[PDB]
């Protein structure tokens, strides 16, 4: 019904809208997105707003059509952070002893002796190693959190990897629901065939975006690309494929390669 009756989100004055902090890259990017084959497959943006002296996108509240919504967040893509994160860290790295933290928690020898002794990575260093231990690297998408029915939250999924351990979480998610399954097929269908046409997508890097998969126990079930902070244009004329490999340079994210196989991954499912 709305996300902020479940809580970088405020509350919009208008019924069904939600406000998210303005970003440059994300207002640029819902602004193009509105005026493109995409337009349906991403939160309707009605403009910018001030509140408390700051700005905020006026969004369409996701949530608002559903009764109790069940919510799946996927990060799209086998690269999760922007090139220019990695000549940052060559040139004049941030160390972050967070990161290392977290690292040494999931593998105690994942870390360097160097980064040991700095207790602290950079940060492509660490997102770069969460790519590895999910799916993002082999799959090119990843579960990155849950919002049930029942109030419940969960984002324990940092080694989710297998295709067979994701497919096991949309099991879990969907919970026999054969009508909610096959809608959200059809929706990742059409989302693909819009994004294989679409203007911005051919000509935009696309990093740090996820699909965002809702349904309730009315059976209602619609999937959205959320989150343009990190979505940059390229070079006028030039443009990515979105399925070949990433190289330093070619700027290329893998975000078809995650939908393909996420639909491979969700028709196997179907077939169980
Ligand atoms: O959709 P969200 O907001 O989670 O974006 C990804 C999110 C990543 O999930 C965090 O790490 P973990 O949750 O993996 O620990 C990481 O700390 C964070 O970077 P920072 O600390 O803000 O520099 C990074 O944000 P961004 O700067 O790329 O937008
Ligand atoms: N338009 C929207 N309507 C409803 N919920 C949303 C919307 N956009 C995002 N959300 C919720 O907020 C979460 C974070 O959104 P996102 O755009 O990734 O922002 P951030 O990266 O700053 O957290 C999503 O996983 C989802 O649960
Ligand atoms: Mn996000």
């Amino acid at each position: 019904g709305s996300h902020m009756s479940w809580v970088s989100f405020k509350a919009a004055g208008t019924s069904g809208l939600i406000l998210k902090r303005c970003s440059e890259p994300e207002r640029y990017c819902l602004a193009r997105l509105m005026a493109d084959a995409l337009r349906g497959c991403v939160p309707a943006f009605h403009g910018v707003v001030e509140r408390d002296g700051e700005s905020y996108l006026q969004l369409q509240d996701l949530l608002d059509g559903f009764d109790g919504p069940c919510v799946l967040d996927c990060k799209m893509g086998v690269r999760t952070y922007l090139e220019e994160e990695l000549t940052k860290a060559r040139e004049r790295p941030k160390l972050r002893k967070d990161m290392y933290k977290k690292m040494l928690a999931v593998d105690p020898e994942a870390p360097t002796e160097e980064e040991h002794a700095q207790r602290a990575v950079t940060k492509p260093r660490y997102m770069q190693w969460r790519e590895g231990i999910s799916s993002s690297t082999t799959l090119g998408f990843r579960i990155e959190g849950i919002k049930k029915a029942d109030g419940s939250c969960s984002t324990d999924f940092k080694t989710t990897r297998s295709r067979e351990q994701v497919l096991r979480v949309f099991e879990e998610f969907v919970q026999g629901d054969e009508e909610v399954l096959r809608r959200y097929l059809n929706r990742l269908q059409q989302i693909r065939d819009t994004l294989e046409v679409s203007e911005f997508f051919r000509r935009h890097e696309v990093i740090g975006s996820s699909l965002l998969f809702v349904h309730d126990h009315c059976h209602r079930a619609g999937v959205w690309l959320i989150d343009f902070g990190k979505t940059t244009p390229l070079p006028d004329g030039q443009i990515l494929d979105h399925r070949r490999p990433w190289e330093e340079g070619n700027r290329e994210d893998g975000y078809l390669l995650g939908l393909d196989n996420l639909i491979g991954i969700l028709a196997s499912l179907a077939e169980r």
